[PDB]
């Protein structure tokens, strides 16, 4: 049931980090879960600092919300920023101080693929407006895996590419007119890129859309609340049909409605 985004609900807090290491981070579920995981499995990465390698895994939502991890994975190289996603059994993340995306299969703890995103800025060239080295943002939608970035040729405007999830080859690329550094974050729903106007405001908006199927850009005014005033991560999960976000220690989720 695809369509255009028309409404975002109030943020619901599912878990709050207890230390500064989790001021910013990424949490996520796999929209294409594979053995030994299920649609309830949740992963959490607290991303403050310079040697981020611990991935917390929770078999059950109850454990994610109230308990300790059921397993901790140690990544084979440090991860950069908050843009990572889970897809079909693999964590897709950016290597620290690089433009390299790594496909890391959690059940075997093996690197299955690596790819330098051609021309992508990294390490503070084209971050979102809050900084945080957020130059490269992976995304999953109804059609699969994407990457959101920019390049010198695009003059800092958001570029998005569809990725082959097995080998990380770029399959198609689109260039928007939206300055990446001017928006707080972005995500993709049903092939349309959406941006958020501010990471601090209780009265932010989903403010731009770019439809990859038609090439048309639009402005929007859909209200979006940053309840804790510092949103470092905003992604869409196409299985739950919800936004997942990280806001100033808090792992939150927003309902949505599509036309
Ligand atoms: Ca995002
Ligand atoms: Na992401």
């Amino acid at each position: 049931g695809c369509g255009e985004l028309v409404w975002v609900g109030e943020p619901l807090t599912l878990r709050t980090a207890e230390t500064i290491t989790g001021k910013y981070g990424v949490w996520m579920r796999d929209p294409k879960p594979t053995y030994p995981y299920t649609q309830e499995t949740t992963w959490r990465i607290d991303t403050v600092g310079t040697d981020v390698r611990q991935v917390f895994e929770y078999d059950l939502i109850s454990q994610f919300m109230q308990g300790y991890p059921s397993k901790v994975h140690i990544l084979p190289r440090p991860l950069e920023s908050t843009g990572a996603v889970m897809y079909s059994g693999s964590l897709y993340f950016q290597g620290a101080e690089s433009r390299t995306v790594i496909r890391y299969e959690l059940n075997t703890e093996t690197v299955k693929a690596e790819k330098e995103i051609p021309g992508a800025g990294y390490h503070g060239q084209f971050p979102y407006s809050w900084g945080g080295y957020t130059d490269i943002d992976l995304a999953v939608d109804e059609a699969g895996l994407w990457v959101i970035y920019s390049t010198d040729e695009a003059k800092g405007a958001i570029v998005l590419s569809k990725l082959n999830p097995e080998n990380l080859e770029l399959e198609q690329t689109w260039e928007t007119n939206i300055r990446k550094q001017s928006v707080a974050n972005a995500f993709i729903i049903c092939g349309t890129l959406y941006t958020v106007s501010s990471y601090t405001s209780a009265d932010a908006t989903v403010n731009f859309a770019y439809d990859t199927g038609t090439g048309i850009s639009k402005t929007l005014t859909i209200p979006f609340k940053n309840r804790y005033k510092y949103s470092s991560m905003i992604d869409y999960n196409p299985l739950e049909k919800k936004l997942f976000a990280w806001d100033n220690l808090n792992m939150v989720t927003y309902d949505i409605k599509l036309s």
